[PDB]
C-alpha cells in the first residue's frame, strides 16, 4: 500500500480566503477584517475570550535575577514571577537585545538522570536574553480554575468569563511583555520578542502569538493537536521512510478529564473536529505578517507530524498572499517528544535571519514531506 495513486484522502480544510458571510478575500486590505472573524470564532469555539487589555493595570519589581509582574483589574490584584537571565558583553552584542519569553523553562529533560538540561544558555551566548515564568502560577494546570489570571477573571461557563487555561497561559506571556514595554527591564528590546514553549505550553505559544500582535516571533515547539497540528489531516499507519505512524492525539483526549480544561465549554461539545468551523492552518495565519516557527520531531507521533506540515503549507499561502512568504518556517527533527539542543539552535536561527539579517544555512522552507494534492487545496486569490 506504498502505490500514493490509491493512497489519497480529501478532507474538506475551511478557507481561510472565504468570509463568514461567503464573500472572498480579494485584496490585502480585506485581510484585517477576516482576520478578526477567525479570532472570534477561535475565541468562542474553541479557546474561550481575551479579556480586554486596556483595563488592565500592569506594574513590576525587580530583584535580582526575579521579575515580579503584578496586575489590577478592578479591585482585585494577582502577581506572579518570571525569570530573568541577560546577555554579556562577551556575546558580541549589546544592549537593548532581544527576549525570549518561554513559557516553562527553556530547558531539556534527560531520560537517563531525570535532569534538566538548561539551553537558556545557548541563548543568552547568541545574544538573546530569556524570560520564562511557570504557566501553573498564572493558571493551574486542571479545572479547579485558580491562579494569577483566574483571580483577575474568575472562571464561569458565561462566554465571557468561560476562558480556558492555555489563553490564560498565553495571557501570561502578554502580561510579561507588557511590563516590558514600561522599561521593566530597559536591557531588552520589547519590540524583538519571542514567544516559545514546549508541548501543552507550545500549544499556549501559538494562541500568544495569535492574539498578541506584539511578539515578533512566535515559536510552537511540538504543540500537537489543539495548537499547530491539522484536527482533519492524521496518518496513523502510514508509512513514511523513517518508520510507521503512531497515533495522533484523538480528539476526545483534548475534551476529557485530563485536558478538557484547556478549552471551553463549547469545545467540549463536539462530537467530531470536522464540525469545527476552522483548522489550525487558520490559526497559524493568525500570526502574519509576523514571523512563526514551527519546531518538534518527525517521529513525535501524538503530535501528529505530517498533519503539522498540512497547516503549515496552508497557513503559508495566507503568507504568500500578504507578500511575505519567508516569515513562516518549519523544522522538524530527528527523535520524539522533547526539546533538543537543536529545537533551541533552531529557534535562534530563525530569529539571527528574521531579525537580525543573518542569512540562515538551513532551508525553512521545505521539510521531509511531500506536498499532497489531496490536502494541498488552500489557494491565494488571484491579484
Amino acid at each position: 500500500s506504498e502505490n500514493l495513486y490509491f493512497q489519497g484522502h480529501i478532507e474538506t480544510l475551511p478557507d481561510s480566503f472565504t468570509f463568514y458571510d461567503g464573500t472572498k478575500v480579494q485584496r490585502l486590505s480585506d485581510w484585517p477584517k477576516r482576520a478578526q472573524e477567525l479570532k472570534d470564532l477561535y475565541q468562542f469555539y474553541m479557546y474561550g475570550y481575551k479579556p480586554d487589555t486596556s483595563v488592565e493595570d500592569v506594574t513590576y519589581s525587580v530583584n535580582g535575577n526575579t521579575l515580579t509582574i503584578t496586575v489590577k483589574v478592578g479591585d482585585k490584584q494577582a502577581s506572579f514571577n518570571a525569570t530573568v537571565r541577560l546577555p554579556q558583553a562577551n556575546s558580541g552584542y549589546q544592549p537593548p537585545y532581544p527576549v525570549i519569553i518561554s513559557l516553562g523553562y527553556l530547558a531539556g529533560f534527560n531520560w537517563q538522570t531525570w535532569q534538566f538540561i538548561d539551553y537558556s544558555t545557548n541563548a543568552v551566548n547568541r545574544g538573546y536574553a530569556v524570560i520564562s515564568f511557570m504557566p501553573n502560577d498564572v493558571a493551574r494546570d486542571d479545572s479547579s480554575y485558580t491562579g494569577a489570571f483566574y483571580t483577575l477573571y474568575p472562571h464561569s461557563n458565561k462566554v465571557e468569563n468561560d476562558t480556558g487555561v492555555l489563553m490564560a497561559w498565553a495571557w501570561g506571556a502578554s502580561k510579561i511583555l507588557d511590563a516590558l514595554e514600561k522599561g521593566a527591564i530597559p536591557e531588552i528590546d520589547a519590540k524583538k520578542a519571542i514567544v516559545t514553549g514546549f508541548s501543552r505550553y507550545g500549544k499556549a505559544a501559538l494562541v500568544a502569538g495569535a492574539f498578541d500582535e506584539r511578539f515578533a516571533v512566535v515559536n510552537p515547539h511540538a504543540s500537537g493537536q489543539g495548537g499547530a497540528a491539522s484536527f482533519r489531516y492524521s496518518f496513523a499507519g502510514k508509512q513514511y521512510s523513517w518508520g510507521v505512524a503512531g497515533n495522533a492525539e484523538a480528539f476526545s483526549n483534548l475534551q476529557g478529564n485530563t485536558e478538557g480544561h484547556w478549552f471551553n465549554a463549547v469545545f467540549r461539545e463536539f462530537k467530531d473536529p470536522r464540525q469545527l468551523p476552522f483548522d489550525q492552518h487558520e490559526l497559524i495565519a493568525l500570526c502574519a505578517p509576523r514571523t512563526v516557527l514551527i519546531t518538534g520531531g518527525y517521529s513525535d507521533w501524538g503530535t501528529n507530524p505530517e498533519g503539522t506540515w498540512v497547516s503549515f503549507v496552508g497557513a503559508r499561502k495566507v503568507y504568500e498572499f500578504l507578500g511575505v512568504a519567508d516569515r513562516i518556517g518549519f523544522a522538524l527533527r530527528d527523535g520524539s517528544h522533547a526539546i533538543t539542543e537543536e529545537d533551541v539552535n533552531n529557534l535562534l536561527d530563525f530569529c539571527d535571519w528574521q531579525l537580525r539579517g543573518i542569512q540562515p544555512t538551513k532551508d525553512f522552507s521545505t521539510s521531509r514531506f511531500a506536498i499532497d494534492p489531496a490536502w494541498d487545496t488552500i489557494s491565494v486569490p488571484t491579484l
